Parts: structure tokens; C-alpha cells; sequence
């Protein structure tokens, strides 16, 4: 008992999209990050905030503009290859049933059944140009993300350098948000590589998580972000999501009762980059199964060419019909793998957001 595995070309298509999908919703977390100074608004506090909004800039950019694209892109590709698929593999058809036998570049079923193919790896080449294109977009934005990131960090070990005494009041908060960063990332990324289709149903949860007593927009106050995606068919919710915040966090939130509330503030900067560091390993990951994609057209596109090649050596239209590209399974397939990325492309993604605070024991 297993439902049925997503084909191949299904499963690229699938995880690329829901990595892209991953990386809005932490963009959406890094806009749910926030920070309200204290009653004696510090020094360092205009710079830090200079520091966040920059890069709530850059996940604007992502959410606003070339996510849309992006995601868009990868079932587009797909759907929009459909059509002269479909015409080319039945003008194949047609040709070989009326002669199954014809062999040599001379005769001129081979000729046509040579120029349709040829045809068609011309447009594959074409997609898989389209896709190593986005991958590069992407990569470019990551680029821009990773920059705000890392100043964001810098900005904030910097201030907790100075204050002494907090130290190792520090370390621990870090530790539990590492583990945090952890259980979120592991949600995430259980989806993207899910082999089951994931269906009509894809909605992401995003959360300021309370990193102090203070509550969201009170003196002193910091919101950690987290986000995570989860399908109909598949499960992330409200009570995983506070149940998790409760585990890792539960330790910290009497720590911090212990102490002022401008230090409290000052133990849990870190918590600022939680968001970000989220979007870093969701660019990491979409990378990744950006360039499996990829692959699968180049793949399908040297399928094609091999049918081209042994054309040219003199393979009968029967030697060719018995080739994997031109198989019925392989055809089966590949509506399979349409119907998927309609699917994909149709898909209203729902967001939920939530200010959440982890329970005191």
C-alpha cells in the first residue's frame, strides 16, 4: 500500500515548485519580523532597524515581483510544451503506421520523422535555456537575500557584544532557536521532497513568534518569524506550530522573565535573522531542485537527439517506435505530468498569519 509515486518529470516539477513556494512563505516570515524599541530608545537601535528593513526590502522584491515568475515558470514550462508534444508524437505515429519499415535517410518517412524530432529537441533546448535562466534569477536575488542576512547578523552580535553579563544568557537563547530554525526547515523541506502529488490544496502558515515578554509592538518587544507550507492532500497546522515553539522555547521564556525588559530585548536579537536564515536554506534548497528540473529537460531533449542520431545511421521506423521516448508509458507519463502542473498552476495558495508566544512551561 503506497500511493502511487509521482513520476519523474512529476516530481520535478513538483518540488521545484514547492521550493519556490517555500521561499515566499519565509519571505512572508521576514516581513512578520519585528522589533519596537525600548522606553529609552538605545544608540544602536535606528542602524539595527535600518538593518531589517533592508531586508524586508529584499524579500518584498521576491514576493512582489520574481516569485510570482518564477513559480509560474516551472508548470508553464510544462503546459506550454503540451501541444506540439502531443502533434509530434502523433505525426510520428502516422508515419509509422503507414510505413512501420522505412529505414535510410534517403526515404522520405524517415526525412519527416527526422525534421519533427529535430523540431522538437530544438524547443526542449529552448525550455531547458528558459529554466537554467529562473535558477540564475533566483540565484542573483539569493545573492542580494544572503547580503541583508549576514548584516543582520553582524549588526546583532555586534550589540551583544556589549552588553556583558548576558552572555550566556545568549548561547542559550541561540541553542533554542537553532533547534527551532531546525523543526521548521525539517516541515519545509519534507514537503518539497514529497513523492506523493501534492494536489489542489497548498496553504502556508506564517508567524511573529514573541522572543520576549513583551508582546508585539510594546516597548522592548521582539518577533522572531517562521513560516511553513502544507497541502490538503499531505500535515503543517496551528497546534505542530505552537506545539514546537512550546518545545524549543519553553526553557528560554523563563529565562527571560528573570531579567529587565531592555535586556531581554537585547538576548534575543538574534531572533531578527531567524526569518532570513529560513529564506537562505529555502534558496539553497530551490537551487537544487531547480537544476533536477532542469536536468529532466535536458534529458528528454538527448532522448530526442539519440532518435535523431539513429535515424541518421539508417534505423527503421519500427527500431525507432520501440525507443522509451516514443513508448505509450512514456506517454502516459507525460500527460500525467501535464495534468500535475495544471494542477500546480491553478493553485490558489492560501496564507495564514498568526502572532504566536511560546507557553511558559
Amino acid at each position: 500500500q503506497q500511493v502511487t509515486q509521482l513520476n519523474p518529470t512529476q516530481q520535478t516539477t513538483q518540488s521545484a515548485f514547492l521550493a519556490t513556494t517555500v521561499i515566499t512563505a519565509q519571505c512572508h516570515a521576514i516581513l512578520n519580523t519585528q522589533f519596537t524599541p525600548p522606553t529609552v530608545k538605545p544608540d544602536w537601535f535606528d542602524d539595527l532597524s535600518k538593518k531589517l528593513d533592508s531586508a524586508k526590502l529584499v524579500a518584498k522584491q521576491w514576493i512582489d515581483d520574481l516569485g510570482p515568475q518564477v513559480s509560474a515558470s516551472i508548470p508553464s514550462s510544462v503546459i506550454n510544451f503540451d501541444a506540439t508534444f502531443q502533434a509530434s508524437i502523433d505525426a510520428i505515429h502516422e508515419l509509422y503506421k503507414a510505413d512501420p519499415t522505412a529505414s535510410g535517410k534517403d526515404n522520405t518517412t524517415v526525412q519527416q520523422a527526422s525534421q519533427i524530432m529535430t523540431a522538437l529537441s530544438s524547443q526542449v533546448s529552448g525550455i531547458e535555456a528558459t529554466v537554467k535562466g529562473m535558477n540564475k534569477e533566483l540565484s542573483d536575488w539569493g545573492v542580494k537575500m544572503q547580503a541583508a542576512h549576514d548584516d543582520l547578523v553582524n549588526g546583532a552580535t555586534n550589540i551583544q557584544k556589549t552588553i556583558i553579563d548576558l552572555q550566556t544568557d545568549i548561547e542559550s537563547m541561540n541553542n533554542a532557536i537553532d533547534n527551532n530554525r531546525a523543526a521548521i526547515e525539517k516541515l519545509n523541506k519534507d514537503l518539497v521532497y514529497a513523492q506523493v502529488a501534492v494536489g489542489v490544496g497548498i496553504f502556508m502558515l506564517v508567524a511573529g513568534v514573541a522572543l520576549t515578554v513583551a508582546t508585539a509592538g510594546t516597548a522592548a518587544a521582539v518577533s522572531g518569524g517562521i513560516a511553513a507550507v502544507g497541502a490538503a492532500s499531505i500535515g503543517v497546522t496551528w497546534g505542530v506550530l505552537q506545539n514546537q515553539i512550546d518545545d524549543d522555547y519553553d526553557s528560554i521564556a523563563q529565562e527571560q522573565k528573570q531579567k529587565a525588559e531592555d535586556q531581554q530585548q537585547i538576548i534575543a536579537l538574534q531572533g531578527l535573522s531567524n526569518a532570513s536564515s529560513a529564506v537562505v536554506s529555502a534558496i539553497e534548497t530551490s537551487t537544487s531542485v531547480l537544476s533536477d528540473f532542469e536536468t529532466t529537460w535536458t534529458v528528454f531533449g538527448n532522448e530526442l537527439d539519440d532518435v535523431v542520431t539513429k535515424l541518421n545511421n539508417g534505423a527503421s521506423m519500427q527500431s525507432i517506435i520501440m525507443e522509451k521516448v516514443m513508448s505509450d508509458a512514456a506517454k502516459n507519463e507525460w500527460d500525467d505530468a501535464v495534468e500535475l502542473a495544471k494542477q500546480l498552476a491553478s493553485a490558489k495558495i492560501a496564507i495564514e498569519t498568526k502572532e504566536l508566544a511560546p507557553a511558559v512551561k
